[PDB]
């Protein structure tokens, strides 16, 4: 009773994109196209970043330079990482790449998270001609080739996956994997999970949206307060409200900040400055207070987005002046982590 314990029905969501070139054969994702002006005009060309080191794709620097996501001895780092930070489970991001170097990755991360007594869960992304059906053969796939990794997460004997952009599925084609009734069902298999869906608008639009898919959850997913109705923490003790009253798993998401204008120069409007730590402070308070069960935390590493908690350093190079974590040191925003995990485990029974 230490104070220091992994809190298993903590998520923190995780990437495991980034490349060297001695490892992956490009320093991938460090690497990063600009993206164009979605409002913009036509011929815009937007560029690339190119990923050297002094220029990559974040507004800050991370302390470990440019990683690969497959190198064991990073994953080690990352991992002793998560103990600081008493984060129990990494939500691992998912692509469906079908590919040899991803299968590495994914093993890697799982030894390495088991060393540490760390959990590993998948967000399942919005990959092309995502659809139910294969859906359902990925879950399979996942829990077969993984579901017996003493790291796999399970919840209540239940593997449990984050769904990024479910509302481009239609609920109709949802109930069919979802509910207990449906065409291709999960449940009562030996591959029923938890499915915790993305919470995006209004009440009215999502309240429908989560029973008729007949999702067991929902997640909030952005760093940014009030980039969607879901993501503004004042909604989030009705949220909580209602998913009571319907027997639905809601698990907001936390995140200390957002910055992409080095990727998308057009999205300004979206930064949430840290402020030396008090914009984490005040949502994951809200997430606290909103008496939920479980809490996410967007993002260990994401750095595109500039909503990462792993160290970054200070650097300026010759072709960017990065942020940094200005008053507070590189470890910070992992040790507060850990603050709020003991705050949010002081309030559960
Ligand atoms: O436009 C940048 C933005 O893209 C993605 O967010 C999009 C979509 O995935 C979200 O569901 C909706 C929510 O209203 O917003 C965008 O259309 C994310 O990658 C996000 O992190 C990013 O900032
Ligand atoms: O994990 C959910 C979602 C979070 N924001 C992004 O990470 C998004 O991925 C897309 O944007 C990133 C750049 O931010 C890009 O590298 C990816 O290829 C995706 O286009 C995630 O889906």
């Amino acid at each position: 009773n230490l104070g220091t314990e992994l809190d298993y029905d903590t998520f923190c969501f995780y990437y495991d994109w980034y490349g060297s070139e001695a490892i992956d054969g490009q320093y991938r994702h460090w690497a990063h196209a600009i993206a164009p002006d979605p409002n913009g005009g036509s011929g815009q060309n937007p560029g690339t970043i190119p990923g050297t080191q002094e220029s990559i794709a974040s507004n800050f620097y991370p302390q470990l330079g440019r990683y690969s996501s497959s190198d064991p001895n990073i994953l080690t780092k990352h991992m002793d990482m998560f103990v600081m930070a008493r984060t129990g489970v990494l939500a691992l991001t998912w692509w469906n790449e079908q590919d040899e170097t991803e299968a590495k990755r994914i093993g890697l991360i799982l030894d390495a998270a088991d060393k540490k007594k760390i959990k590993v869960c998948f967000h399942l992304e919005p990959y092309p001609s995502r659809n139910v059906q294969n859906l359902r053969e990925n879950i399979v796939k996942l829990i077969t080739r993984y579901g017996n990794h003493p790291a796999f997460y399970r919840k209540d004997g239940k593997p449990l996956f984050f769904i990024y952009d479910s509302y481009l599925i239609e609920p109709s084609e949802w109930e069919k994997l979802l509910s207990p009734g449906g065409s291709i069902t999960i449940r009562n298999t030996a591959y029923d999970a938890l499915m915790i869906g993305l919470w995006t608008s209004s009440p009215t639009v999502q309240r429908p949206f989560i029973l008729n898919a007949h999702f067991d959850g929902f997640y909030t997913y952005f760093a940014a307060t009030g980039f969607t109705y879901g993501s503004t923490p004042t909604n989030w003790v009705s949220m909580q409200k209602w998913a009571k009253e319907n027997g639905k798993i809601f698990i907001p998401s936390v995140g200390p900040g957002y910055i992409d204008t080095r990727i998308r120069p057009w999205n300004g409007s979206v930064i949430r400055t840290r402020t030396d730590g008090q914009y984490y402070d005040a949502m994951y308070r809200k997430a606290i207070e909103a008496g939920v069960s479980a809490i996410s935390i967007t993002s260990f590493n994401e750095w595109h987005e500039g909503s990462q908690i792993e160290p970054a350093v200070p650097y300026t190079s010759s072709e960017f002046t990065y942020l940094d974590y200005e008053n507070r040191e590189p470890d910070y925003y992992l040790t507060r982590t850990a603050y709020w995990v003991g705050k949010f485990r002081e309030s559960k029974q």
